[PDB]
């Protein structure tokens, strides 16, 4: 089971579906051997009802496709549509969060709230929308509204693009036309563009989808702004991760999705039913987090993460998991088919996204405690179902300190800097304790033992001082495997990150160091990782293509990853990807992803399905960065 | 070469392509064969980076996607894709119209105007638009706002559906929760639902698939709206169609594409710069259509259609096409690299539209006039370039009828009774003389023996006194083959359909009938036939789905065809798809699609690729409308 994960818990549940005959993830892998090799390289299309067209990607005919579409429009265009779903995951999310803003000040929704007011006044700054004689109800609506504004066409840009980024690189984006117009607006282009018979030059249709990408980036950075808004700006916290987390004897509900809308309250309502589940014979309900929606609840919560994307099923196999309450992406249907094994109540909350065989219970933000309960009953329920059955949990847990939105990362800088807080990060990494910055992001991937290109690649950087930050499953995968936990500094860290780390910690009381990884949250919270490094550029008054800061998709998988990798370029990162977007059908497409996008926007994919060498590469990345610095490497 | 095409001008330009070593989409089709069996039944998935998945339609494994993705989740997902696709071309089509209208009368587009003043204030007044007291240029304002607003959610649904379709329509609709709230808010939804580990139930996904349709056809009416508006509502007008209405002593220019922002204009200035093509040895410029745009300058200014769809490279094989000038969609890209062996100019002129080698000449609303006459001039000179150069043109052209916008056939029936001009054609429903109403639509598609079920279909209709209307490529293959020309009724139509046909003919002072076929323009001029329909739907005081109206996609290729296809089956229609879309691989989405979808619309499609059996089918659904409404058939 190594060869499947290099979980031990989840080593365990396979050997346990295995006994049992379930189907997994792995299974379903194993069967789809050998996979395309036309879909693989990205020289399949399927854009018109001429098609299927292929090319071979090397020897004789079909050289071209039927309407003239050579390899690199055909590539460019099946990349272009992946980044338009990706941006169209994040900005469903991000609208989603801008209507429940809006119901919650206009008193349509009472369940929620703005809870983080002093974010609520700086992104209305940030925005250019005055709070000064303002109500707070008002501002909100005001910020709520330029959220939705940003989505189509009208007299300025995507403002969650061109107020979160230095003036110089809006400016470098403006002068290749890449800051979108509209984020739905870019979505629906890309659509059309990619249509047959319409866009056919490579390099416009990948200028294209780096604008695209940046409707993405707005549509993630608008939903930490809102949920954070909503529910709290994460700050340090302290749970618990893996399968040994759910408990024989609660009421086990996985929240398990992406908006925090649903998850934050099934957390609140779930304490408050606490009695009702020990009517039940349950100590109480033990809510645990699955993918980003967990990671949500983990960020403002401290809500203990079960699992991640490609081991989800396994939650389910411990026999244990009572419900799994779902809202929207990188959910694996088979959890459906799965639960009538396995006994687990599948949750479907969101009307555009069902899965058959599900239990669909409608949430509204305007009824959502008593949505909540309806359905924490259906998972109580279920636990007494269970009543003298054997379950299986892997004893197999670690701890986690997670919180590091970018405003708690600044304030425990603060403690060493308090006027100047980005200052004394900037001095290590130019004395060299801090050879600089790598984000890990994305999923986990079938095809990548799972968690193996994360751990490998985040244990090289470590021994090399570079501050490791993550997000989405790159922040599951490192929590799982440790690198979570402060005790763990001293095995994990080079001398200079440890006496950073341990630094920072000691002057936020924590009598130790921060831990070796920095949980900065779910995936659109990759935009707090831009937010961080967009004020190390502004406070050095340099861009973002000098920093050295680069990204991580070691093992991804879900369009929302081709979308925050492409946006990582285009803001100017060396962003490496650990899985073969399908692009190596194209060189002149790969060449300009690898190589010449660079003199567009400093940025550029290093793709490397090894880890070790991409760990290599990274680090090449990294000081090539600090060379042009003029730092020592 | 009739095997390629029923058409002879095309034959006979394939026969010179082949003598010359110039590879067409024919040739391109056969290097393409056998074609992926997986694309054709829809059991293909790549919107994850695990995959490509795939089903064996039947068999072994694998079974299921790699998430869990079950065969009717995949192929639904696929579909709503090609839908959202579509959508996003007929609505970036009306999006730039809407943009261009509004800069018209702000004064910063003076090549722009509103030509067709009633048109505006109609429209205005199913808007809900107040035209009282209120300037054109603040009315038009109002409506271009109106436009742009449908792209977004706001407090109204899309109303480019809502007021365009009778209430009885729209009540069914919305209880199905199928009215659009925007239309590039659909198109990110259907991204973001069919995107891995989100909506996967068939049923539920498909109905997403209804809705994005509806957006799809409100860019469509939209775009046919502003058109009009901009550029005159079509009356009857005649012309002349096929590759013999180009001119070896002509400077031979073609526009190509969709939007007729361009293409108006080409014509317009072409006019102007007469003696100057003289003074390069050319008798003038001889502006000739492709496509929709083509159609679009046919319907209202009676320019000649040279050519459509699959046959579109024939036109510059002649060696007289001095320049081919595009804006978007359905132009292959093989044109710009056949463009080096025939000496045309390809030109395109819209940002997100471009093609490797071809020359890109923007193209600004702003500066219409001049980017014209600076594209004219390229024409020009490569007309020199070819003095003394032999060309083949095939002499031969059909007489072709058209420019029956909705208008102008209410216009047409009103000579027969002038306060009820509906009832004329409904009396003659009745009375047996017309069976019921066809709309072709469409593209060709290269798998079908270009033209054969368009005219197959239509000859099997007509005899059996069908009234026969026609948009697109549809239109395109009808006039090619002579069904525009009105010389041509005696041997085509029945009977009672002639009788018709006579009678309006005489009563507009004709001598002679109406067309065999009704030429309604352009493919979003599917809007015309839907105005048509539901004018009929009122007069009549029943919804759609109880009319004799079918709809015929007989060669349908373009993402466009199907969100055409899907809309006219969400309005209540019986729909023909000649060619089979990737749905086969699930027999629960083929069932919803050709079975269960009539107890939610009342429409459903018709899957069938021999044409005499589509035929014969659609008549089936015509008598089966008939009986449904007490008459004989
Ligand atoms: S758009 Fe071109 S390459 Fe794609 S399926 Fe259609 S004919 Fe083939
Ligand atoms: S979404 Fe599912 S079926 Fe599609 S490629 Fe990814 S794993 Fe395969
Ligand atoms: S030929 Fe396999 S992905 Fe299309
Ligand atoms: S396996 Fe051929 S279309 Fe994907
Ligand atoms: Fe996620
Ligand atoms: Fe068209």
């Amino acid at each position: 089971q190594n060869l499947k994960s290099t979980d031990r818990a989840v080593q365990q549940m396979l050997d346990k579906a295995k006994r049992e005959g379930i189907q997994t993830v792995w299974d379903r892998y194993e069967a789809m051997k050998p996979q395309c090799g036309f879909g693989e390289t990205g020289l399949c299309c399927r854009h018109c009802l001429q098609g299927p067209c292929r090319i071979n990607p090397f020897g004789d005919e079909p050289k071209v496709g039927i309407c003239g579409a050579t390899a690199e429009v055909i590539v460019a265009r099946g990349l272009d549509r992946s980044i338009a779903a990706g941006a169209a995951g994040h900005s469903g999310h991000a609208k989603h969060l801008a209507h429940t803003l809006k119901k919650a000040v206009q008193g349509k929704a009472a369940s929620y709230m703005i809870k983080d007011r002093t974010k609520l006044h700086s992104i209305a700054k940030r925005l250019g929308i005055p709070t000064e004689g303002q109500k707070d109800e008002d501002i909100a609506l005001e910020v709520a509204k330029a959220a939705l504004a940003d989505f189509h066409e009208k007299d300025t840009p995507v403002l969650w693009v061109t107020t979160v980024l230095p003036p110089s690189r809006v400016k470098v984006l403006s002068a290749h036309g890449l800051i979108p117009a509209g984020i739905d607006h870019e979505i629906a282009e890309i659509m059309h563009r990619t249509s047959m018979g319409c866009d056919a030059d490579a390099q416009n249709l990948l200028l294209g989808g780096l604008r695209c990408s940046l409707a993405d980036l707005a549509g993630c950075y608008m939903g930490t702004d809102l949920a954070d808004i909503l529910f709290g700006t994460p700050a340090p916290v302290v749970t618990e991760s893996n399968l040994g987390v759910l408990k024989a004897d609660a009421v086990n509900v996985a929240v398990h999705g992406h908006n925090p809308v649903l998850s934050d309250i099934i957390v609140s309502v779930s304490k408050e039913m606490e009695n009702e589940a020990r009517a039940a014979g349950a100590t109480g309900i033990n809510v645990v987090g699955i993918c980003c929606t967990g990671n949500e609840v983990l960020m403002r919560h401290g809500i203990p993460a079960c699992t991640h994307s490609v081991s989800q099923e396994m939650a389910m196999i411990t026999g244990a998991l009572d419900a799994m309450i779902l809202d929207y992406q990188c959910i694996q249907p088979s959890v459906a088919t799965i639960a009538e094994c396995t006994g687990t109540t599948v949750i479907t909350t969101m009307e555009m996204s069902k899965i058959t065989g599900a239990t669909h219970v409608n949430f509204a933000e305007e009824a959502a405690v008593e949505n909540a309960k309806q359905i924490l009953r259906l998972a109580i329920d279920t636990f007494k179902r269970r009543k003298g059955k054997p379950v299986e949990i892997p004893n197999i847990k670690t701890k986690v300190v997670a919180g590091f939105s970018t405003e708690a990362i600044i304030n425990a800088l603060s403690k060493l800097n308090a006027n100047d807080p980005l200052k004394p990060l900037i001095d290590n990494v130019v004395n060299g304790n801090i050879r600089g910055v790598c984000l890990f992001a994305g999923c986990n991937n079938v095809k990548v033992p799972q968690d193996q290109n994360f751990t490998t690649i985040a244990r090289k950087l470590l021994k090399q001082n570079v501050l490791v930050v993550a997000t989405g499953c790159g922040a599951g995968a490192l929590m799982r495997h440790g690198f979570m936990d402060p005790a763990n500094v001293d095995e994990l860290c080079g001398d200079g990150l440890k006496a950073v780390l341990t630094a920072i910690g000691e002057a936020n009381g924590l009598g130790g160091p921060l831990p070796p990884v920095l949980h900065m949250g779910s995936c659109v919270d990759n935009s707090r990782a831009v937010a961080l490094v967009a004020a190390l550029a502004n406070r050095l008054g340099v861009d973002l293509d000098r920093l050295p800061v680069v990204a991580s998709a070691a093992e991804a998988m879900h369009e929302k990853a081709v979308a925050i990798g492409t946006w990582a370029v285009t803001i100017g990162l060396p962003t490496h990807i650990g899985v073969l977007p399908p692009i190596t059908g194209s060189l002149p497409v790969t060449q300009i992803l690898t190589s010449s996008v660079k003199d567009i926007t400093g940025g550029y994919f290093i793709v490397e399905l090894d880890p070790e060498t991409a760990a290599d590469k990274l680090l090449a990345a990294i000081n090539e960065r600090r060379a042009g610095l003029g730092l020592p490497w």
